[PDB]
């Protein structure tokens, strides 16, 4: 509920999960550093007893007998006298970092390593489109992970998220149509997700265990948790997870050629750990899905370019045919509208203008036609908040909140526009979850009923963004007369 | 040398490799089946001593202690009292198929699972075009297999193979550029490659271990080695490899969404097997590369559509400027030629039409223009064997072997063509690997020099086929005048 949710640096939380074991070496002599309370129990000796003396003394060298390989491998399992345990090597802030975690307890004779990828890519035979591809991907995640909830997010130009697809376990409610406010996610958190490939949160009941010593003189700031998969989350975001009530949660990032394309999240109401085998296999899936979505997106974009460019064909069908230009365009008015993407368009003959689809007020039409001239558009203007620039259309704003326009005739007063309303009626009513919860929430952090009000308020009185490729075909219409 | 190499059913070879061990069970009571002489040495008692008694009696049941899991897993490595062995479960000819194989002789604490996978997915950085994909994949497989050679094959409409890429170890001969006749690749063999993901041969000096009993009354024929990874190979292909002198070889199946795309293969002078760790990972690459190439092909096709649509621009450079149509098109005629793919094009004005690039002699150019009139083409003919269609122009096969034509005007004799000769100057002499074999070869059973002679025998007096996108653009030139 604090005003620092977007501003609190994730790197300064300090807290750690239940099963983490903080370790570190100092350069040549490899002297130890800050540790955690839970770290001592697995080794047995108390932390302050371990702290302050030499490395080899506190070091179970039978596990150090694998560091020569851990330097290159980075992580493989070792059978500690307690149980299976997965070694982890890291380096940060000029200091090396060691980590360990409870490995696969189940003996794992069958379903060995790398069987996951062959098990899951088999449905991925076609790879034809975008939506069904990721949908079936989430379906396969259901089979592999075997948890309750899976989720898919897509961003915006201003990175506002949107619910695209998911696949539910029976006995819950889908969240299709919901709009994710970009306000909740800090820019620092966005960068954190971009830099790292994966992240998981296993239990919402876990406590952000602090670290001692808290402060380190050589930075005047704690150690950044770059390579650690045990990093905690912002307390506001922790309260978010508590409110949404799912203890087990995964995050799978998609990165488009330097920029994080999207995020995939799995969930399970009960708390449950995950095998290293399953989590590590995801990174392979990340690359596959990223390349596939990149290829499919560029293919679809090219197809759209071709189709809307080939729409000059239907233009040429009407062009040359007998009758007035206006009636010929009106008979095929439908293809004219989505040609630019605007719901409607008018155009100045000197007399009355011809418009179809959405209908701006006639007198308002000539008023705006006159008002376009003082605006010095060399080629064209485009906007999403026309009411802000032009107050008098604030009344007729849910019919056009942002438009495109261009000179019909550069010489004479003949002009043309391309109006589009505010984006509310486009998406279905699914932008709400319905069924209000009985307990009264503060709801400033809860997307159902409570949140998404900031999202809708921000997008309120705004039309969808424009596309340069649409303006590309504008010169084609320019040569009509 | 036999004429049945194309027609020989590979399912009827019967034989098996040296180190394989034939095993099978009959349904409920799991009674035994055909066996081999080499197999008995693994168990100890002679093969005829095996015959006639119960399943468990011939069965080392301590290995069967894992069969209940084998029903699902299909395979694990089991330590026979002699040495380690990998179990294989399969079913064929309405009959169970069981197989063992010499396991990894390497103690292989290293060479763990998916570490090779992470080794090989790292080079998948760019993944932008088409060539570099398989090129880098082959470069990875070079160090992966650690053997002499890797190879790339691509088929045609009638499935003829052509060398796309390769990477050599120093001290051998490159094999770029040759066209392989699809005749030596039987249709049944092609189907076998389609159905299975893997196939390999570790030694050509191995022997075709016989199978007893050779025939069975229920089939009057041996058992099919479909699912077996140890199936023998026909002596003709063995002779081919012997002429090559390469005893060790691997193979890849490449499938385009229901149809086999191409082939990837490995080679090595010394006879040597492959680790069972490596071979399982090979199957994973197949589906991933298949879907990736499907997506890349769709993207490339869309890009090509946009490009041929974008050719309206360079075309529009000629249009609009003053001057005759003929000279304006002739000045930029260079870019016009590759628009359709033909080396030249003209267009009948009633007078002399102008053509560039390669040139058919002008008088018989009018003669062929006239000859097109009796043929009642609605809009166009498209051909690759004009010599068969029109005998006299077969003389200038090197000037025209297959062309595309189109009517400038339906009523009047104004037509346009796109002539393209036989693909001989287009492809270099890389169809011959030179260095003639000092021992006199039959060269009908040898790829070097002797082969690809049949391919050029077939493809003589024949241009490459046309593609549909340019045929769509035929209406583009149609509306010029």
């Amino acid at each position: 509920e604090l005003s620092q949710c977007d501003r609190e640096p994730i790197h300064l939380l300090g807290g750690i999960q239940a099963y983490g074991v903080l370790l570190a070496f100092r350069g040549p002599d490899r002297r130890l550093e800050v540790v955690s309370a839970n770290t001592q129990a697995l080794l047995g000796r108390p932390p302050e007893a371990l702290l302050g003396k030499t490395a080899a003394q506190v070091l179970p060298a039978e596990l150090w007998a694998q560091w020569e390989l851990l330097s290159a491998r980075g992580a493989l399992r070792v059978a500690l006298p307690s149980g299976p345990y997965r070694a982890l090597l890291h380096e940060s802030d000029g200091l090396t970092v060691l980590e360990l975690e409870p490995a696969e307890l189940q003996p794992d004779m069958e379903e060995t390593a790398l069987e996951l990828v062959r098990r899951l890519v088999s449905p991925l035979a076609g790879a034809k489109g975008t939506r069904e591809l990721l949908q079936t991907a989430a379906n396969t995640v259901r089979a592999l992970t075997g948890f309750d909830r899976v989720m898919v997010y897509r961003f915006d130009a201003d990175w506002h998220g949107e619910v695209l697809a998911e696949s539910k376990r029976e006995g819950m409610d889908g969240f299709l149509g919901m709009h994710f406010p970009a306000t909740d996610i800090p820019v620092q958190a966005r960068a954190l997700y971009t830099r790292n490939p994966l992240r998981l949160i296993a239990n919402a009941r876990a406590r952000p265990v602090p670290l001692v010593p808290s402060v380190v003189p050589e930075l005047g700031r704690p150690l950044d948790l770059s390579g650690s998969a045990l990093r905690s989350v912002s307390p506001i975001h922790l309260e978010y997870l508590r409110n949404m009530g799912v203890e087990a949660s995964f995050s799978l990032s998609l990165l488009k050629d330097g920029a994080l394309w999207g995020l995939i999240a799995c969930h399970h109401l009960a708390p449950l750990h995950l095998s290293y085998e399953r989590r590590r296999a995801c990174e392979v899936l990340t690359q596959l899905l990223a390349l596939q979505l990149s290829s499919e997106e560029r293919a679809a974009e090219a197809a759209e370019d071709s189709h809307r460019a080939a729409l000059l064909g239907p233009l040429a069908t009407s062009l040359g045919a007998g009758g007035t230009l206006e009636e010929a365009l009106a008979k095929d008015g439908a293809r004219v509208l989505e040609l630019t993407g605007a719901t409607g368009a008018a155009l100045l003959l000197g007399g009355e203008p011809l418009l179809v689809g959405r209908t701006p007020s006639m007198d308002e039409v000539e008023a705006l036609a006159a008002w376009l001239a003082p605006q010095p558009f060399q080629t064209s203007f485009h906007t999403e908040r026309l009411g802000s620039l032009y107050p008098p259309l604030a009344a007729r704003a849910d019919v056009a909140a942002g438009l495109l326009a261009v000179r019909l005739a550069p010489a004479s007063s003949r002009l043309a526009l391309w109006f589009r309303p505010e984006a509310v009626r486009t998406i279905s009513w699914a932008g709400n979850p319905r069924k209000p919860a009985e307990p009264e929430p503060g709801h400033a952090r809860l997307h159902p009923r409570g949140s998404f009000q900031a999202w809708e308020e921000t997008v309120r009185e705004t039309s969808p963004a424009w596309k340069r490729a649409d303006l590309a075909a504008a010169e084609g219409f320019r040569s009509a007369l």
